[PDB]
């Protein structure tokens, strides 16, 4: 009999619990060099053109076509032009001082000789709205194919393929394994057992039928040890999941023209790593039996994992005295039998005299959770739910001013119009992306004078109706900017060096 039970398989049908199943099928999809792709498609260019998304003299996104010339975000536009003769830099859309809308200025930029075709940093501000808009289009497509999608970022998402995979496995009557073999015939035994209902949930699943081995994996199956492809039900779910992923990625490509790289495995952490394994346009599959081979391939360390890439991770390296190479395997073999072993080790470490609870990132009252977390991560079996990111706590729009771009109250207001438009688009994005009305109640305006003095004024903002944020924000901002203008009537004030509008106290309805 299979090593998995009916409960584990059935659990895939649960949106809230599927991620806990050892048969889970999670995917991570990335739209790489996204900003460059957006500009590429906007101007009708191909993925073969060396496009680079630009900002003033910096590069903020490098197409993979341009990376082939050794160009990166560390290069200035001029340096990149030297590395690539047929380079196509495209400046980001920008707001102009005093206007409440962004605009593209193709054919303009620091690299163009013509003095009449420049995009001055003094009276302009980059807008990333075009990218947020394109991202929302992709999200809609992802959400249309999968009932549980996590927007990890503007160019990355997680998908829980549980329901789709479970239903394909049990009810898909069209899918074809071969020209003479249908998925339904290959799996008649388990499908009949499922509808049969004569099983205990803790009973093991029957062995996979030899015919399901004809099922193909779509993408690259990370398998340096040459293990068999389909050996148990977890491989079957995963293979079905790869077919589904490809279809979803094909939809993003055909509708929007955006390429993606994808990672598929049984947990969020592993599929995210797999996603960045072959960064161009690819799909990497990590079978459960290949989890250790993958984690020990040489590219990863304990600090490669989600929450361990910062101060906590650095502390664990010291606390657990881990090597700088193969820390993952080290953790596995140093506490091989159970998490409790690691817990005991941690409990001894926390009681050590040199331990400083005051500045430690480790919680001495929850060593059980940490131990289990590390025990599992090191084996590629730590499942986390696809959660919908925390409510925006604060949004800021600011501008480090050069020269006299803000030489008076009229200038301050002109900049606030830009800031308000920015924050407004960003609020509407959070509203759509998560279908929720976001109303800010507190507004804070800060600024730095010519003499580097800092003035700040916070205060409540009204809501004379639905999405009115724009007009309302501006009005309160203009009042504060005027109030501070007067507070600095007798002082070297106006050639301002900085100005910012910050909104907080969010009321999500």
């Amino acid at each position: 009999m299979s090593k998995f039970t009916w409960k584990e398989l059935i659990q895939l049908g649960s949106p809230s619990k599927a991620y806990e199943s050892s048969l889970a099928c999670i995917a991570h999809i990335d739209m790489n060099a996204f900003f460059a792709q957006v500009e590429q498609m906007r101007c009708g260019l191909s993925k073969e053109d060396p496009v680079v998304c630009v900002q003033w003299n910096s590069i903020i996104a490098v197409s993979y076509a341009a990376r082939k010339y050794g160009i990166s975000r560390m290069d200035t536009i001029q340096e990149a032009l030297k590395k690539c003769s047929n380079l196509i830099p495209i400046h980001t859309a920008v707001f102009k001082k005093g206007e409440d809308f962004w605009q593209y200025h193709d054919g303009c930029g620091s690299w163009v000789q013509d003095p009449a075709k420049q995009i001055s940093v003094e009276d302009h501000k980059v807008s990333l709205e075009p990218y947020r808009r394109e991202s929302r289009k992709a999200l809609k497509i992802f959400k249309s194919a999968c009932d549980l999608v996590e927007r990890a970022s503007i160019d990355e998402v997680f998908l829980d393929l549980g329901r789709i995979c479970f239903n394909m496995l049990m009810f898909d009557n069209e899918y074809e394994l071969t020209g003479d073999l249908k998925l339904k015939d290959a799996l008649s035994n388990i499908r009949e057992a499922f509808i049969g209902g004569n099983y205990d949930i803790n009973s093991h699943l029957p062995l996979i039928p030899e015919k399901i081995k004809s099922l193909k994996f779509e993408g690259d199956v990370f398998n340096p040890e040459g293990r068999d492809l389909i050996t148990d039900w977890d491989d079957v779910i995963l293979a079905l999941g790869s077919q589904v992923c490809k279809g979803i990625r094909d939809s993003i490509k055909d509708i929007l023209g955006y390429t993606t790289s994808c990672g598929l495995s049984s947990t969020k952490n592993v599929c995210k790593l797999a996603s960045n394994y072959k960064k161009p346009d690819a799909q990497t599959i990590v079978k459960n039996d290949c989890l250790l081979d993958f984690l020990d391939c040489g590219k990863f360390e304990i600090t490669s994992f989600w929450t361990l890439g910062g101060v906590l991770g650095k502390e664990l390296i010291d606390v657990l005295d881990l090597p700088h190479e193969n820390s993952i395997k080290h953790i596995r073999e140093t506490w091989p039998d159970n998490a409790g072993q690691l817990k005991e080790f941690l409990d001894a470490k926390v009681k050590q005299s040199d331990y400083d609870r005051s500045t430690s990132n480790i919680d001495p009252l929850k060593t059980a959770d940490l131990a289990e977390k590390l025990f599992k991560l090191s084996r590629g079996r730590y499942g986390l739910p696809l959660s919908s990111r925390p409510v925006v706590k604060s949004m800021m729009s600011n501008k480090n001013l050069r020269g006299k771009s803000c030489n008076s109250i009229v200038d301050c207001i002109s900049w606030l119009e830009v800031f308000c438009a920015e924050l407004t688009s960003r609020i509407q994005d959070l509203e759509q992306e998560y279908n929720k009305i976001v109303i800010p109640r507190t507004v804070s305006i800060s600024l730095k004078t010519k003499s580097y003095e800092v003035y700040r004024k916070s205060g409540p903002v009204a809501y004379k109706g639905i999405n009115f944020q724009s007009h309302e924000l501006l009005k309160v901002g203009i009042k504060f900017v005027t109030d501070l203008d007067i507070k600095g009537k007798n002082k070297s004030y106006y050639p301002l060096t900085k100005l910012s509008m910050t909104i907080t106290n969010f009321d999500i309805i």
